[PDB]
RNA sequence: UCGGACU
């Protein structure tokens, strides 16, 4: 029986992150490409937000290990495709990634912690089909604790069109999981 | 339908 208040939790002065309005993708481009993207008087990002109909932020350093920086691509399926096309377009013009190859940028999208095997599929068939046929590769970290929403990240490395078919096959399987999570009882079912 | 890919 409850008598006194148990667990409240407010704001943490240790870690603070601003949540966007609509749905969000987080696109990992080179830290040698932020000077590219923010570079034009700091007006190319203020450009992509008006231009791509989307809501673009730049994010701080991930880690010393990460030579990228994360771009906040918020907005509809139309405005999301319009903005990322530019960030893939800019590495396409400069080839910041690796002169010998073509654009292969990392995508972070929050997905449910016990649904991280849904995005990878049957053992590694969604990672195998995406890597080989799509060149966009699904990644889910080892020392991975979930977020607030009980959500973990997955990291695709592909082109604009490759991360396109990969990101969408992910949010669909993750939908079909959300279908099996909400919907359970169907028909009559005998014991 | 779906379970941990990555050396």
């Amino acid at each position: 029986g409850a008598m006194g208040p148990s667990s409240v939790s407010g704001a943490a002065p240790f870690s603070s992150f601003m949540p966007p309005e609509q749905e969000t993708v987080h696109v990992f481009i080179p830290a040698q490409a932020v000077g590219a993207i923010i570079g034009d008087d700091g007006q190319h990002i203020k450009q992509l937000s008006r231009f791509a109909s989307a809501s673009i932020k730049i994010a701080p350093p991930e880690t010393p290990d990460s030579k990228v920086r994360m771009v906040v691509i918020t907005g509809p399926p139309e405005a999301q495709f319009k903005a990322q096309g530019r960030i893939y377009g800019k590495l396409k013009e400069e080839n910041f990634f690796g002169p010998k190859e073509e654009v292969k940028l990392e995508t972070h999208i929050r997905v449910p912690a016990s649904a991280a095997g849904r995005v990878i599929g049957k053992g590694g068939k969604t990672v195998n089909e995406l890597q080989n046929l799509t060149a966009a590769e699904v990644v889910v970290p080892r020392d991975q604790t979930p977020d607030e929403n009980e959500q973990v990240i997955v990291k695709i490395i592909g082109h604009f069109y490759a991360s396109q078919m990969a990101q969408r096959k992910i949010r669909d399987i993750l939908a079909q999981v959300k279908q099996q999570h909400q919907k359970g009882q169907s028909g009559q079912l005998q014991a």
